[PDB]
Parts: C-alpha cells; structure tokens; sequence
C-alpha cells in the first residue's frame, strides 16, 4: 500500500492513483514575488468557538484529531470561499529533521512541519460527497517552525505516546484548535488537491503567511510515532510529506501585499 518509503512513497503513487499527475495537484511552491495580491479577497472567517474534538487517531500516515462535524459548530467561511465549510479533522506533516517536513514551500523554503485543518462544503452534505466536487473542501494550511513552544499544542503532544502505532486511537475531547493559529490570518490561496491518496482535486487551499512556533521538544515527540502497527518492525513516522508538484495553469493569490 502507499506510504512514504523508497518503495511506496510519493514518486510511486501515480500507479494506483493516476490523478497524481493531474492538472491541480498539491502541494506547490509558493513563489511570493509571482503571487498576485488580490484586493477582492475577503478576510478569512475562522469560527471555532463551538468546536467539539472527539478523538485522535494514528492512521498509519499521520495522526488525525477528529471533530464532531454533524452540525455547524467549527466552520471556515469568507476568504476565497463561497458558503460554509465544516471542520472534520486536523493533522500534520513533518520531517526527520527541522530542515524539512512542510508540504507547501515558500520561495523553496521548507518548514519543519505543516498543519492542515480540513473542512468540507456543507452544500454537499457529507465529506465523501464533498471530495467528488471541485469546491468540496477548504484546507487551512499553517507552517510550523522550531523555536518557542506552542502552549496550545502540548495537549496533542502529550497524548501521542498512547497512539504510537497504526490503528490506535484515544479519546480527545475539549481540545481547542484556536490555540494552533498564528496571530495574522493573511493568506495565499489556490485550487488544488488532497496531498494523500486518493489525491482528489477538490481543495481550495488557504495557506497562512505567518508560521507558528513550536519547540524542538514538541516536534521530537511527533517523530516518536510509528507508521507500523503494534509489534511490527519499528519505522518511525517521519518525512510524511509530499513534495511540491507542478503549478501548471494556476494562479496563487495573496490576501495581503
Ligand atoms: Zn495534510
């Protein structure tokens, strides 16, 4: 099955998922000088006051913090979006060392990690229908750099030892994703895809300009996770990022100058 090794990593995915070589694949390099400032872009509306986290899952490629998406309780709107998108889960991508890990890059710079808050368009009723539509998902992408600790991340870090291996989950209630946001909501946006199989071309990407700072100790705990299941040969969950894909016939727009 697909993964992030020599034998099954991103450069192999096209064999099972031919859309990997499609016209709107993610992630991409954000060339900051080429991105067009678009004064028509609205401020992002992130409304997470009523978010209900339920559970955290090691799915063998990342860990997902899952939310109750049975009502409009944690929603993204505004920005480049028309309508309302409900938060279903967040997860991260990260590296074996601090010099790589992000999926998007900024003028070819790689960050230590990247957070993806995944939301689906309520006009399609459920996530599985949304991913079949070109405007089905909105993913908020946030870069992580290593420096000061992110206090709001620590609850996530300190549950990872309970979900070390693929298929483990743990109760994860009352977690407030507002604690993972940077101060500014300035953003880049472009049309793209999920960055994991099935690589569906259903995403409006919203990538924040300002990274959050996490500590080296926080990121080191991410790197103690395992891709493998319980008892299997240990293969650390590191370098679970897809590299930048061709931009093709797309424009990246900036909300800011
Ligand atoms: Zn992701």
């Amino acid at each position: 099955h697909w993964g992030y090794g020599k034998h099954n990593g991103p450069e192999h995915w096209h064999k099972d998922f031919p859309i990997a070589k499609g016209e709107r694949q993610s992630p991409v390099d954000i060339d900051t000088h080429t991105a067009k400032y678009d004064p028509s872009l609205k401020p992002l509306s992130v409304s997470y006051d009523q978010a209900t986290s339920l559970r955290i899952l090691n799915n063998g490629h990342a860990f997902n913090v899952e939310f109750d998406d049975s009502q409009d309780k944690a929603v993204l709107k505004g920005g480049p979006l028309d309508g309302t998108y409900r938060l279903i889960q967040f997860h991260f991508h990260w590296g074996s060392l601090d010099g790589q890990g992000s999926e998007h890059t900024v003028d070819k710079k790689k960050y230590a990690a990247e957070l993806h808050l995944v939301h689906w368009n309520t006009k399609y009723g459920d996530f599985g229908k949304a991913v079949q539509q070109p405007d089905g998902l909105a993913v908020l992408g946030i870069f992580l750099k290593v420096g000061s600790a992110k206090p709001g991340l620590q609850k996530v870090v300190d549950v990872l030892d309970s979900i070390k291996t693929k298929g483990k989950s743990a109760d994860f209630t009352n977690f407030d994703p507002r604690g993972l946001l940077p101060e500014s909501l300035d953003y880049w946006t472009y049309p793209g895809s999920l960055t994991t199989p099935p690589l569906l071309e259903c995403v409006t990407w919203i990538v924040l300009k300002e990274p959050i700072s996490v500590s080296s100790e926080q990121v080191l705990k991410f790197r103690k996770l395992n891709f493998n299941g319980e008892g299997e040969p240990e293969e650390l969950m590191v370098d679970n990022w897809r590299p930048a894909q061709p931009l093709k016939n797309r424009q990246i727009k900036a909300s800011f100058k």
